[PDB]
RNA sequence: CUUAAAGAGUCAACCCUUUGCUUAUCUUCCCUAUUUAAAUGUUAGCAGCCGCAUAGGCUG
């Protein structure tokens, strides 16, 4: 499965992962991740990294994504399309923290507010200690941190370049 | 082989009565605080439905 490389140039001004977040945000709103384009990072050590690799099955040409990342050309480097027999695709994992589940339980189970806090008083508090990425959102108006972990491959992809199920 | 050797000090108590420390005053005069820088560690780890699950998935 052929892949192309996107390299974030080293900048003391902006964050290296912060450019990556704006790269991933601009790759979302300008299409790209329709149903087949996936993103892997060769440098999972503690952070996301700096080099971006897109391994779409039909192939990503250089012309389409040099105009997609037109706002990022100050500190980006777009490589040539190479080939790879296997990529390390990742998946999205969410963190649940108290009121994420409190307002869900009163909607479905029909319990009271004090009843819902009683069942979840001595539970929850999930905090992932794994690499994350601060990509925000445009449908719902807030910013958040998205966690990605290494697991098995999947055929289909979502609109974030990650695998589904 | 210790001036070794050894021995009950017990007892009871009214201190107490009185007083003028008073008066007096110039602390004052002077002051260069100063200068200068990244909030970073990616920051916030969110908003809901798919489900019996506070198991596991999706959505941006």
């Amino acid at each position: 499965y052929n892949t192309i490389s996107i390299t974030v140039v080293d900048a003391d001004d902006v964050g290296v992962n912060f450019v990556v977040s704006k790269v991933l945000s601009t790759l979302h709103n300008k299409g790209i991740f329709n149903g087949e384009v996936g993103v892997t990072f060769p440098r999972m050590d503690k952070n996301v990294g700096d080099i971006i690799t897109l391994f779409s099955k039909t192939g990503v040409d250089r012309k389409v994504l040099t105009s997609t990342l037109n706002t990022l050309t100050d500190f980006i480097h777009i490589g040539k399309p190479k080939e790879a027999d296997k990529v390390k695709t990742y998946r999205k994992v969410d963190t649940k923290s108290k009121g994420k589940l409190i307002r869900r339980c009163i909607k479905r189970k029909g319990v009271s507010a004090e009843t819902a806090e009683s069942l979840y008083g001595n539970y929850k508090g999930e905090k992932c200690k794994l690499p994350y990425i601060v990509v925000n959102s445009k449908s719902t108006g807030q910013r958040f941190s998205m966690f990605l972990e290494e697991c098995e491959n999947s055929e289909k992809f979502n609109s974030y370049g990650l695998c589904i199920v």
